[PDB]
């Protein structure tokens, strides 16, 4: 019975020291490190600020009043307590909503990925998210707005030991929709918007950046040969400055070595050119290529960069079955091979891809598509730690008790709890989990 409530308390205490904890180490990790220093950063340390005072400021008193069975900080506190629990929840789900938005932008942008918010407008935007949130939360808490004109709310408000949140039907909605469901509506909306983009950059070049890689110096491959870029190879010379020299005059400036992204994906283009006229001069291959889908082509394609034509035309059954669209028993065969058997993940990733026709092998390979999932992750754990509480307020609104009140205590503990998860689900970026291990003398 009470020493239900010691083995109860130590549970919210450490609780309370997962959020404090966590949420510390993301704040100092993105303000100590140059590298995390970025506008999703920015709204990610507000996010982190959110559930910092969660914390400290809602989740400690929340816990003491539940143990206790009554409330001891007085009525002051008890109206301050609310206004900060509602503050941190609305500018939670605010924040995520305009990290949504400049992903949105982010992505469909020219300049790909980079925010078209500088660092000083972002702070600008993070204020008046801080202001919104506050003026949403603390005007109607501190007016009085919120409050029911029934008797038991009426004993609830002026007695100093009770801090129930008694609300008014038309707060309960209207503060509901406009603090949660809003922003929560677009979010989810925009946010899928920036999936379906994130999907839609798949192609060719990204297939082959992320089965063959992307090499911005010069390097010798597997035969000894100076290569850069996505497997292109300058010379078979062992000079160095012979490659150098091929590769200055097909990028067309002095490289000294070193070339951009966008250059490696120039040459890229042109050796995918050179693949396909090949292909096509190909008598074995020319058949199989002009039957398939553009997708099962780049599929091809990719074998021909790391085979030649002549290791590919040897697939003789499987390029017949893939002739025919038999996919399965093309995949059967080629899942045979010495390619297989030494480049079993790659060819797994082209195989997959014939026997689909599209590029959802590739999904998430990219460390830009990688790091839109941990978004994506933080906004969707938000969502259904939290949509529950919200359902239920709402369902009040229609026939109030349905729910016990212990339910509905719990579902709002879910709530709570969720400001101790991004943390955990930052570990996902190598950056933050570099971050954090410097921070943490590993
Ligand atoms: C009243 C309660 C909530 C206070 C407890 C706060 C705790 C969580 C604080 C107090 C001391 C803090 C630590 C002090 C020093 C460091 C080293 C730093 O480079 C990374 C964070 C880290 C490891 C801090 C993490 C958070 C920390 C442990
Ligand atoms: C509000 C009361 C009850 C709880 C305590 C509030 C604390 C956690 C808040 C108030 C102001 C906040 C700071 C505001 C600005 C910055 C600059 C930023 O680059 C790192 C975080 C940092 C340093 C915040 C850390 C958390 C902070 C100190
Ligand atoms: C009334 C009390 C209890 C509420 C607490 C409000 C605090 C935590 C709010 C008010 C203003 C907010 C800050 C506004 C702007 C920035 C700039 C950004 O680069 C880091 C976050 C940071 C620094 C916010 C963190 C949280 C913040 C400090
Ligand atoms: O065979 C056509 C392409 O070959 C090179 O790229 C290959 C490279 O030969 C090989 O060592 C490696 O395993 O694969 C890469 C590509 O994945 C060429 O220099 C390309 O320009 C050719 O198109
Ligand atoms: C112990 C109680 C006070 N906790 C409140 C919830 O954690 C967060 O509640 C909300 C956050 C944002 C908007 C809101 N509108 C409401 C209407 C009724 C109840 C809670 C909320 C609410
Ligand atoms: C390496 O970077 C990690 C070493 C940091 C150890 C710092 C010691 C912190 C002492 C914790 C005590 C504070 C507890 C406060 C409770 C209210």
């Amino acid at each position: 019975d009470e020493v239900w409530v010691v083995g109860m308390g130590i549970v919210m205490s450490l609780i309370v020291l997962a959020i404090v904890f966590g949420n510390v180490l993301v704040i100092t990790a993105i303000a100590k490190f140059e590298r995390l220093q970025t506008v999703t950063n920015y709204f990610i340390t507000s996010l982190a600020c959110a559930d910092l005072v969660m914390g400290l400021a809602v989740v400690p008193f929340g816990a003491a009043h539940i143990l206790m069975k009554m409330w001891t900080f007085g009525n002051f506190w008890c109206e301050f307590w609310t206004s900060i629990d509602v503050l941190c929840v609305t500018a939670s789900i605010e924040t995520l909503c305009v990290i949504a938005v400049d992903r949105y932008f982010a992505i469909t942008s020219p300049f790909k990925y980079q925010s078209l918010l500088t660092k000083n407008k972002a702070r600008v935007i993070i204020l008046m998210v801080w202001i919104v949130s506050g003026l949403t939360s603390f005007l109607p808490i501190q007016m009085h707005w919120y409050r029911a004109t029934h008797q038991e709310a009426i004993n609830c408000y002026a007695e100093e030991t009770c801090c129930d949140f008694f609300t008014n039907q038309a707060y309960a909605i209207a503060s509901s929709i406009v603090s949660f469901y809003v922003p929560l509506v677009i979010m989810v909306f925009v946010y899928s918007r920036v999936f379906q983009e994130a999907k839609r950059q798949l192609n060719i070049f990204e297939m082959l950046r992320i089965d063959e890689g992307l090499r911005l110096k010069i390097y010798k491959d597997t035969e000894g040969y100076y290569t850069i870029g996505i497997g292109h190879l300058l010379t078979k010379s062992p000079s160095l400055n012979a490659a150098k020299s091929e590769l200055d005059k097909a990028i067309g400036r002095n490289t000294n070595g070193v070339i951009t992204k966008d250059e490696a994906e120039k040459l890229f283009n042109q050796d995918v050119d050179a693949a396909v006229r090949g292909i096509l001069r190909n008598a074995k291959l020319k058949p199989v290529y002009d039957s398939l889908d553009a997708v099962r082509r780049a599929a091809l394609i990719n074998m021909v960069f790391q085979m030649g034509e002549t290791g590919v035309a040897g697939f003789t059954n499987s390029l017949r079955m893939l002739q025919q669209k038999r996919w399965d028993e093309a995949a059967v065969n080629l899942a045979k091979s010495r390619w297989y058997n030494q480049t079993p993940n790659r060819a797994k990733r082209v195989i997959t891809t014939f026997r689909t026709g599209t590029w959802d092998a590739y999904k998430f390979c990219l460390k830009e598509h990688k790091a839109l999932k941990t978004l994506g992750i933080i906004m969707g754990t938000f969502t259904l730690c939290w949509l529950p509480f919200f359902i239920v307020n709402i369902v009040h609104v229609i026939q109030d008790n349905l729910i016990r009140k212990e339910v509905y205590i719990l579902l709002n503990w879910i709530g709570y709890v969720n400001s101790g998860f991004n943390p955990l689900i930052y570990c996902r970026s190598p950056d933050f989990r570099i971050a954090f291990q410097e921070l943490l003398c590993l």
